[PDB]
């Protein structure tokens, strides 16, 4: 019946649903997945709560460093590698780039992905060492202005889905857009994730938009509300079902709370040292 | 427990949930709303079924003609008016245009809306009488190629959300994006609608993407699967509650079926005379 962390329990029920009601496919590699097309869940962000899953740990440094890098507008994966965050290494390496025909592209130059679109949508991409200041639509700045000045708006949207630029990206954005919404002094967010693995990328992006919503709420002087996570192809790998069945039997801990330890001048004024995560309790590792 | 048309019944339950749980934005242009942020529903498209609501009739001619007009890349509202379809008339009229600063635009020139983005994303908009061939990304052609050639793809997306062009549109698009998905020889679709009235725009867009999915399935030699309708701000007007309550007590009829009465060369080869709608039975208009 009742769980201390009902929001994570509902996530586990989604995973169970995929295993029971999804469809098995094998892609061109012989790689097996079980999928449901179309899912949606909600997470309370009140009182500092951030939905960092507890039944299978999430790579917090990766979430946090990637998000600051997105916000900065960077498209240079080497900047993450300098921080020992390797999540974009394979997608920016020589071999991956050359397979896409990007044979003159510097290693780690991801093309006009995520943060370039968020801060410079429509600008002419050159490389990941170019100053784009003042170029393109600063969607993130706009969202913040709308939230502060026009909180009733039904139009508060940010998207990295830029058809004109997809061909130069190492891959299309996975979290393709988000919409913000304000009511009774609280900031809510809905993201759309076109693809993801319930064992890895879904929890990772859940956490990243939880963090982003708390950051924007601080910038805008609002309280956090609800995070809505919408999925396209929600899937698990068929070879992981044993590991998943382990996860499913675990009782979630309460989510941790986020704390920002100094004032910020703007969304561009966060640094890793001042983002604190309190009381993250997590279950042990899950074998193969 | 189950109903003849369970899919429509689940829509009714969404409306009931907004009435019971939603939050109010009161005003007094008599336009207050009751809202939930983040909803999702699904509709089976098997065997020709198209989800045109039965408990409150949907304007099918409008749905049909608007979608053929979108597909054509048109942005000239006068083409709809010539078919006796008036849904875009107020947003293209002289006063509406002038109030946006579009003082030199021809009446009915909606700007770079929907169909222009679908067929020419990134092209340089001029007017609603300009040829844009070869200009911008033909997203609709790309989604059809992917369905046919890469049915496994998790990247099959079309969007009118173009930050660079929003300021020249009469309205930003309401259905902001959709994703397609292929399994077991069947085509599914998920749309994202950032805002809508459960009583009007939501059912209209439900029907439009149902039709689109049937059309694309025919082009691609597939069977129709499921339509997923995801909402941002899902709302009803507080002054329609009495009507809604009558409506919510009605037992839905089976949905009608679509029938295409000739072969098509491509997605551009449909005409209204070959799209038949069979057995669209509705409950009566609620007078109030």
């Amino acid at each position: 019946q009742v769980h201390l962390n009902q929001d994570e329990y509902k996530y586990l029920k989604q995973v169970e649903q995929i295993l029971r009601e999804g469809t098995r496919r094998d892609d061109r590699t012989g790689t097996g997945t079980i999928s449901i097309f179309g899912m949606q869940s909600k997470y309370c962000l009140r009182n500092g709560t951030i939905p960092l899953l507890t039944t299978k740990r999430v790579y917090w440094k990766g979430v946090l460093e990637e998000l600051l890098w997105f916000i900065s507008g960077s498209t240079d994966g080497k900047l993450l590698m300098e921080k020992n965050v390797k999540i974009w290494e394979k997608n920016g390496d020589r071999a991956f780039l050359d397979n896409l025909g990007f044979t003159s592209r510097e290693e780690g130059d991801l093309g006009p992905v995520y943060g370039f679109q968020w801060r410079h949508f429509g600008a002419k991409y050159v490389d990941c060492h170019t100053d784009y200041s003042g170029q393109g639509v600063d969607q993130l700045a706009e969202v913040i202005r709308q939230i502060k000045e026009q909180p009733d708006s039904r139009r508060i949207i940010m998207s990295a889905w830029n058809p004109s630029d997809l061909g130069q990206m190492v891959l299309p954005p996975c979290h393709t857009m988000c919409q913000f919404y304000v009511d009774n002094g609280e900031l809510s967010c809905q993201l759309y994730q076109r693809s993801g693995d319930m064992g890895l990328g879904v929890p990772f992006n859940l956490a990243s938009y939880g963090l982003l919503t708390h950051m924007i709420a601080k910038v805008c002087g609002l309280k956090p509300g609800t995070l809505v996570h919408t999925l396209g192809d929600a899937h698990v790998y068929s070879n992981h079902v044993d590991a998943l069945k382990i996860q499913l039997d675990r009782e979630p801990y309460a989510f941790p709370k986020i704390r920002f330890t100094r004032d910020v001048a703007s969304i561009d004024d966060f640094t890793s040292d001042m983002i604190a995560l309190d009381d993250y309790k997590c279950h042990p590792k899950i074998p193969m």
